[PDB]
């Protein structure tokens, strides 16, 4: 998951640099730099944290609005990256090529998510290259109920700024 791009996460639990995988999740890879570039994860929180097994966002305001992302793209699931401890992945639905805006970072190693003979598996398209401890800090923060969603931050976990670096 070195493909090129490096993007920094600035959180208001401190900062996760990241490294992306252009040439094993090329799609992933131009989906995710879209949606930064755009400024489209600036406010946007860790929606969904859970202690040892992994932290998502990149869907939902403070205020629990989901905005509108651009149309989903092709679960490249089979590209042979597997979601470890420090890897970054699409998050989608029941249908594979449903991922849009919102990833998810793996704070442990999830073998279950992984491409295989039960099921496609979520696409990874990168890694942490700084910052693991920040996002085990924010898979531990206290969490709550809100409408439909579970494990949501009680203290919002907010993306500040999602930037791509020279």
């Amino acid at each position: 998951a070195k493909g090129d791009p490096h993007v920094l996460l600035t959180t208001s639990a401190g900062n996760i640099e990241l490294e992306l995988d252009k040439q094993k999740a090329p799609v992933s890879v131009q989906n995710f730099v879209d949606y930064v570039n755009s400024g489209f994860y600036n406010n946007t929180t860790f929606h969904r944290v859970i202690p040892g097994f992994m932290i998502q966002g990149g869907g939902f305001t403070e205020q629990m609005q989901q905005k509108k992302p651009n149309p989903p793209i092709k679960n490249e699931a089979d590209n042979g990256l597997r979601n470890t401890r420090g890897t970054i992945a699409m998050a989608r639905t029941a249908d594979k090529d449903s991922a849009t805006s919102q990833f998810f970072i793996n704070v442990a190693d999830n073998a279950f998510l992984d491409h295989g003979q039960r099921d496609f598996g979520y696409a990874v398209f990168g890694k942490v290259v700084k910052g693991m401890d920040v996002a085990d800090k924010i898979s531990q923060v206290p969490t709550h109920d809100v409408g439909p969603y579970q494990n949501v931050p009680s203290k919002p976990v907010v993306i500040l700024s999602a930037t791509v670096l020279p």
